[PDB]
């Protein structure tokens, strides 16, 4: 019986334990948080990540309570100039904590040891763990999936590629206040982009009837745009019909102004020991992929290991396999964010999907385009 230890209470870290359970090996989380969480506010995930939870007996939970907007809107300064379907392509939107509580009901139902207060601050290539009260464990299969600022891969060292984004955003989730919009498509998605008389944007995404996800995007030089709790005044000037959404998103006492970082490395393994999700491959939000491909590469670990072979062979298989998809992906995704391509609309394009047309559970692209 083999036996998996993972880093990280995350996406990435609970879709491995999950597909490892399921294969019986026998496998223990680590969460160095006092609670299991996810945070962010809100996600999209599309037909690639869709069919993870499917492969993870978990897409039930997430499809009931979630969002499928009617369709994916684009606004330059109030004019819409798109409005996208992917030609069917399933994609969908949630809180974080609703895709977050479906994982981990999954885990628990599954018998999977979740250790809270859990932290790793090293991993050895021979398969060891050590955490950091100085407990080592030994195990067959060593995740990393413990984020961006992984001690796992640093206590290794692995060629990193790292660029961190000047401009954050503040991602909130406020009750969807429809009647108070009045006339208008607010089930769409809509991404509304300003940039006079000030750059500013907010990516409008319903979660569900009850839930609405926000982002507010302004630059770090803006002192009002980037601040929290939100000026609602600077919001409302350039967003006046999202009023009552915005007048809910500025009693939020907790929002925050995130930015981010992206990461590449010249490899994802090192013996028995496997990096997933933002640990190897944060990338720029633009194609809302990070969290698939994370999901989709920690899905794939566990097929490789369902070969015959080594675990160390397995990985190295693993990465070999899968690796393109989302190096591409994050490549394309840094390139619209560097030119905003996002603004102007009807730029998911075939080449921009191919994440998202990615099959994982047979291994093939679907839902042409
Ligand atoms: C602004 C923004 C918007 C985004 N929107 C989307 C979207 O719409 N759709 C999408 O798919 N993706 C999106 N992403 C990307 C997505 O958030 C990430 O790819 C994904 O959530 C991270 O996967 P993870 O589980 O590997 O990372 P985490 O999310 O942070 O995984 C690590 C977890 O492990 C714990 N941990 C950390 N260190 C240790 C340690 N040393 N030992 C034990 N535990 C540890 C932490 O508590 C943490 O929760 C977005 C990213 C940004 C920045
Ligand atoms: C879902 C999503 N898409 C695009 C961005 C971006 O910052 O361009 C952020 C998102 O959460």
């Amino acid at each position: 019986t083999r036996r998996a230890e993972v880093a990280g209470g995350g996406f990435a870290g609970l879709t491995a334990a999950i597909a490892l359970k399921q294969n019986g090996w026998d496998v223990r989380l680590h969460e160095k948080s006092s609670e299991l969480r996810a945070f962010g506010a809100g996600i999209y995930l599309w037909h690639n990540g869709l069919r993870v939870l499917e492969g993870l007996g978990a897409l039930d939970d997430v499809l009931q309570g979630s969002h499928t907007p009617p369709t994916y809107e684009t606004w330059m300064h109030n004019k819409s100039v798109s409005k996208e379907t992917f030609n069917g392509l399933p994609w969908r939107i949630m809180t974080r904590s609703h895709l977050h509580d479906a994982l981990v009901n999954r885990a628990r139902a599954l018998g999977v040891d979740i250790s809270v207060n859990s932290e790793a601050v090293a991993a050895d290539p021979v398969g060891r763990l050590t955490l950091q009260t100085g407990e080592v464990l030994e195990a067959d299969l060593i995740v990393g999936a413990d984020g961006v600022g992984s001690k796992v891969r640093d206590s290794i060292g692995f060629k990193q590629d790292r660029w961190v984004s000047k401009d954050g955003l503040i991602r909130l989730i406020v009750p969807r206040m429809k009647k108070e919009l009045g006339h208008g498509e607010w089930d769409n998605t809509i991404d509304m982009w300003n940039f006079w008389p000030r750059v500013q944007r907010i990516l409008y995404s319903p979660c569900n009837e009850n839930e609405l996800y926000l982002g507010l995007m302004a630059p770090a030089a803006d002192p009002r745009g980037s601040s929290v709790p939100i000026d609602l005044e600077v919001w409302v000037e350039m967003f006046p019909f999202l009023e009552p959404c915005l007048i809910e998103a500025a009693k939020l006492k907790t929002a925050r102004y995130d930015k981010y970082e992206t990461t590449k490395l010249d490899s994802w393994t090192r013996g028995k020991v496997a990096l997933v999700g933002d640990a190897a491959h944060a990338m720029c939000p633009a194609l809302a992929q990070g969290a698939g491909c994370a999901m989709v590469n920690a899905f794939s670990l566990s097929q490789d290991l369902e070969e015959g072979s080594s675990v160390e062979d397995a990985l190295v298989a693993w990465e070999t396999r899968i690796r393109p998809i989302t190096d591409r992906c994050q490549a394309l995704s840094g390139d619209y964010a560097a030119n905003r391509s996002l603004s102007k609309g009807n730029m998911f394009t075939p080449a921009a999907l191919e994440a998202a047309r990615y099959d994982p559970l047979r291994r093939v692209y679907s839902w042409p385009q």
